[PDB]
């Protein structure tokens, strides 16, 4: 309402800081509170003036376009000047990889797994939708909420998280074992390679957490994808779902489905298993 309004930017002292979440494997980013709503939300911050600013904004930009109830929602930017910062919404119960590695299962049963499946997909629908390639859907970019809610994020972990899940690769760092293989070899990045990526992170719901291809060097995977070899079904998982799994590792993009019907198919299976969920839960 005033010359330099800008509806998205917010003062930096809105936001109380408070702790590093994530280790350090996630990169700068604070748990905070914006004081006037007393809302506890996240902060990624940007201390210095360079050339990394041009990324960090490129962020902040599609976060404004991009809106859906599986996406984490940026409630506003500092980006006037440094320390820039991003603001979205806190969810409480954090990345989905560890969330499936320290969960009681009684409560994240097979329909709760099923609906964790299909709200990511919703989200990756939306993405197809706006033409948004992720280029890093895995567990640990998806955040949990309250009552299993789960919603994708992206924290850039190729340079902040260290160990075997990130390697060196076409002069930078990629994922091997989430990782397409004609973006492995031409590094040609699509949606299609988004639903390849989603195809092993339906792997690592069905195992609670397993780290792919067990056992295998990272150096073989491209070889044994070129021969047809693929994740065997993990025990437990039901037999559509491990279906919809290899139809997103059909080697021709071309091949694999859209997240429209990747989606719809979840929908399906989760309000199946809800009824049978539902009854059991009756009966006592
Ligand atoms: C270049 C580029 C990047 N992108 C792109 C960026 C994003 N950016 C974020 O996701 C994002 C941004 C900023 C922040 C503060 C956060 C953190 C949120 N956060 C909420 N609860 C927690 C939390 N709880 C634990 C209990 C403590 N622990 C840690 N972090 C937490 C997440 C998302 C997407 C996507 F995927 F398309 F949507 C695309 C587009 N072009």
């Amino acid at each position: 309402g005033s010359p330099n309004y800008d509806k998205w930017e917010m003062e930096r002292t809105d936001i109380t800081m408070k702790h590093k979440l994530g280790g350090g494997q996630y990169g700068e980013v604070y748990e905070g509170v914006w004081k006037k709503y007393s809302l506890t939300v996240a902060v990624k911050t940007l201390k210095e003036d360079t050339m990394e600013v041009e990324e960090f904004l490129k962020e902040a930009a599609v976060m404004k376009e991009i809106k859906h109830p599986n996406l984490v929602q940026l409630l506003g930017v500092c980006t006037r000047e440094p320390p820039f910062y991003i603001i979205t919404e806190f969810m409480t119960y954090g990345n989905l990889l560890d969330y499936l590695r320290e969960c009681n299962r009684q409560e994240v049963s097979a329909v709760v797994l099923l609906y964790m499946a299909t709200q990511i997909s919703s989200a990756m629908e939306y993405l197809e939708k706006k033409n948004f390639i992720h280029r890093d859907l895995a567990a640990r970019n998806c955040l949990v909420g309250e009552n299993h809610l789960v919603k994708v994020a992206d924290f850039g972990l190729s340079r902040l998280m260290t160990g075997d899940t990130y390697t060196a690769h076409a002069g930078a760092k990629f994922p091997i074992k989430w990782t397409a293989p004609e973006s492995l070899a031409y590094n040609k990045f699509s949606i299609k390679s988004d639903v390849w990526a989603f195809g092993v992170l339906l792997w690592e719901i069905a195992t609670y957490g397993m780290s792919p291809y067990p056992g295998i060097d990272l150096s073989q995977v491209y070889e044994l994808l070129e021969k047809d070899y693929r994740m065997e079904r993990p025990e437990g998982c039901p037999e559509k779902v491990y279906e919809l799994m290899r139809a997103c590792w059909q080697w021709n993009p071309s091949d694999r489905p859209s997240f429209a019907e990747i989606h719809q198919a979840f929908e399906t299976m989760f309000q199946e298993s809800s009824i049978s969920d539902e009854v059991e839960k009756e009966l006592g």
